């Protein structure tokens, strides 16, 4: 279950069908660079308490490196890395010039104050800014950070530069530099592959058959946007149980009636279960609930012809193999969702000229990217004869193996 | 600055006004019990945790305590007691035979399965079972609870008793015991109190100015409601505007542009500020979202006769000395959301006598309810010429301090 | 033939219908507690006679469960078993915060004496008195068993509680807690369901109609009420006795009247209604009205 090994196999299957040779893995199985540090932050009751912090930077051939920052208990140096690796993936999916990079803080920051986390976010720029900056590696919002912690980092890191760098770090509020259009990014990306994995099938939205896993944030949205595409929402679900309407659910009045926290199974006597949701008769099944949701138990009773992944890894390995081979047209989630990396990008480029697009041009920009990749992705699952998620790791990890050779790394 | 505190201030100036003496205050400023329990519970890995419980009761002087139970990663000891008296003041503006309680367990329900929620809802009920009861202290749903999981705990407590006590706890499923006409029981009770308010202002609803800030769950609803009411809804807002049409602005046609999040605006942008919308000029204004949208900035601009708040703190301290000044009727919004409480109560009573009402039948009571509570209040900040913010605590208040006199405990 | 199995096959057809699996069959085919006693009276020429006591709680998921007592020769533990099943669904059509029971002790009530009856009566509540009460399981009259029973063992189940519980037991006499309405109350049940039947047969409360010949009925388009929701007055006026002793509060026969009707009512639209959007007879419809709210029960509580 370890994570880092099992992302460095991810990376050797990838490479190895690419036919890059071992030198190539042994470059890439490992962040280039990954620093350690410890910070100390005066709390506000006149302790110094010490932090470990880190910052991982995966490959660096392809451009500078980009990656959030999360603060939780649970951040271990192996969960860094690895995300650092997927984020030079999720970079290259999408074609951008950026390796992985990823950082962590070992922290509760719900048991600290406002002025802790400040101060600690703060620590974290000044122990890591040997490495860190708009032309090296670029943070961002990740678990238990957001915008505000985004504007201290950068109001940190331009202090001790003595001018404004907005570039050093993506997630900012608008009036630091920030992008429009980043809210609702990673949605609106899972939006277009719908759509796109609808036309390889010739799968009409309105009238289609499509069920989704999960009613919060990301679940809310996609019933909502299936809908109003005219498409019949015929199940929906929730951490306690599921609906099943073979006419389409109302989702309005579900929508209506959901409180803060998404649940709305729990008002209804009538219901079914998650496990019976997966199984439903569909034209598209959406995954937005939770890790590990189909498996070598459901693979084959599944019958979608199409399944995007809105949840992270909601499918096992074994079971993708089993959905390929029946046919299924599965869209991985590191495509799907790679909508916010995108994003992130567009936030960069902003901060380098200096001049902020509109909302309308963003979207525009967000379009193409993600019409892009899925063809990418599509056309090296088809021609190779591979599952989307390996044709996924492939079109991700090539730049980085290419980059890497030209510049005589290997 | 911290919640307890300020909810210790709430009750003093009350209890000053009302005339008694240091002694009350220093009964209630603290409730008579706080239960912190450790629950253990086992996990689907087949490793243990264990959980940090609460249940806080304020004050039986007036009967037993009533109060929901939150499972949430922030709750604290001074949050549960601070909501507690909370439900005290709630219990005394409706005048419920109640006092305050409260409860919550730290965990994050998003990463726990079902089978954990149970076993730790089952382990909360055993943990403070000693105290708890339909004669004692009634849980009731919160944040992250509803009525699955007041349908686990009411079976814990009846397994403990030896028989079915659905009065133990409220919020349940209808086939356990819970009561009809619950669903939208906050928002019907704001209704009454507009209705009440405008009726003391001489204000014929049928054809009234009606300007709603909010378009989520509770403005959507109210916009609704008052149009059918025959209001001219003029103003409505979200996060990223406001529309406004001087003859009604067309409810039916709003809900269905609705985009999940409660949005509208955007596909306008022949909009008004969230500023302009407050200070139209009206009868009613109803803020229905988030918070210090009256302030003293705000408050001398405001043209509205009626003012109901129906989200928690949308008015300042200093703006509200200032419509009270100028004149307008403000409704708090501990007193216009009151209905929630008033339909738990009816929800006990009917466990009680085990016999059940139709949907008709709780609307008329609540309506009583409501009614007698806005009048109550009214009357209060009337007499003795305050503010109806300040008169509503005092209510709130008065059973508990003149039961703990008559009972010999001061 | 036997009851028993028969009714099995009832609920089995009905929950099957709703949708649930095997593990909620597996559940509700068999009571949750059946309590055999035996009970030992002394008789009027001195002598020790020892009878055979049940009591059948078959779902308490809905709320405490409800069913009368019957003095038979031919008593027997798959009649009280069967018997307090179809008290469960009974309760189901009429809606009632009731979970199905009975009880049964094997004697011959016409061979024995007043004061013989009494000690036997008596002595059946100091027997099961453990597992039954106004929270738990409230029995009442049945074949052989009347007012005067229900007086003898309510005062009995009162002195073991050191205080008067007239929710115990229903049919108790007016100046013990009973309710005004009773006598009257299965037959207007008849009455009512006649009377919605308007807008036709109805049963007359044993089961006088075989199988085939509802399917000949129904699909002849003849409306059809079944005994099940026809007889449910008496069960209905029985709850009202209970939730009287639990206000300590009496209604008018006026009042028990109006909720009498307005109940029926209800209960006849509902099994109707599930007949004509499932395309089924009425027998079958009100099995699914009675079973379904014992099955949701159940499952909301974790049992399942
Ligand atoms: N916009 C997107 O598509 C997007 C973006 C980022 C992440 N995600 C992923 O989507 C998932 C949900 O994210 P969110 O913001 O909607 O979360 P959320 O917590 O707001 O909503 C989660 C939903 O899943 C349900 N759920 C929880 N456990 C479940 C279970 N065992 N079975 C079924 N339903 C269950 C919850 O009850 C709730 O309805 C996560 O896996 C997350 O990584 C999606
Ligand atoms: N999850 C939590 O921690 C939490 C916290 C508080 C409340 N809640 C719950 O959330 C629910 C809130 O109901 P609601 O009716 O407020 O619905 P909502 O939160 O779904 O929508 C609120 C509305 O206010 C709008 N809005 C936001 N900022 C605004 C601004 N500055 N000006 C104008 N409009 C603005 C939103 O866009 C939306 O139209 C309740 O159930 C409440 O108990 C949950």
């Amino acid at each position: 279950l370890n994570l880092f090994t099992s992302t460095q196999e991810v990376v050797k299957e990838a490479l190895n069908k690419l036919g890059y040779d071992e030198a190539m893995y042994e470059l890439l199985k490992e962040p280039l660079r990954l620093l350690k540090v410890r910070i100390p932050v005066k709390m506000d009751d006149g302790t110094t308490q010490v932090f470990t912090g880190y910052r991982a930077q995966h490959s660096d051939a392809v451009g500078p490196t980009k990656g959030g920052v999360r603060f939780h208990p649970m951040v271990s140096e192996d969960e860094v890395k690895a995300l650092s690796m997927w984020m030079t993936l999720k970079c290259g999916i999408v074609d951008l010039p950026y390796g992985g990079g990823k950082g962590g803080i070992i922290c509760d920051p719900r048991q600290m104050s406002m002025g802790e986390l400040e101060r600690l976010s703060r620590g974290y720029v000044r122990a890591i800014s040997q490495i860190v900056g708009p032309t090296k590696d670029i943070p961002g919002p990740d678990m238990f950070t957001n915008a505000q912690i985004m504007a201290w980092m950068m109001d940190e890191y331009s202090r001790m530069d003595e001018f404004n760098s907005p570039g050093f770090i993506t997630g900012k509020p608008l009036v630091l530099g920030g992008s429009k259009g980043r809210d609702r990014a990673t949605a609106e990306g899972v939006t277009i592959v719908i759509q796109e994995a609808a036309k390889k099938r010739n799968i009409d939205i309105k009238g289609a058959r499509v069920v989704i896993q999960g009613f919060g944030n990301a679940g809310s949205f996609l019933a909502k946007f299936m809908s109003d595409l005219g498409a019949k929402v015929i199940g929906i679900s929730d951490a306690y149980g599921a609906l099943h309407d073979p006419n389409g659910l109302d989702i309005d009045y579900l929508l209506d009636r959901r409180d803060s926290f998404g649940t709305v199974t729990t008002l209804f006597e009538n219901t079914i279960t998650n496990q019976e949701l997966l199984e439903l008769d569909c034209d598209i099944l959406v995954p937005a609930a939770i890790e590990n949701q189909i498996t070598a138990e459901n693979a084959h009773n599944i019958k979608a012809t199409i399944v995007v992944e809105a949840a992270n890894g909601p499918t096992t390995s074994e079971a993708t193999k089993i959905l390929t081979e029946r046919g299924i047209l599965l869209v991985p989630d590191v495509l799907a969702s790679a909508g916010g990396a995108t994003v992130s990008y567009f936030e960069w480029v902003q901060n380098n000229m200096g001049y902020y697009w509109e909302e309308e041009e963003v979207q525009e920009k967000l379009y193409k990217k993600m019409y892009d990749s899925f063809e990418a992705v599509y056309t090296t699952a088809t021609t190779r004869n591979i599952d989307m998620r390996l044709a996924a790791y492939m079109v991700g990890v090539r730049r980085t193996a290419e980059a890497s050779r030209f510049r005589g790394w290997v």
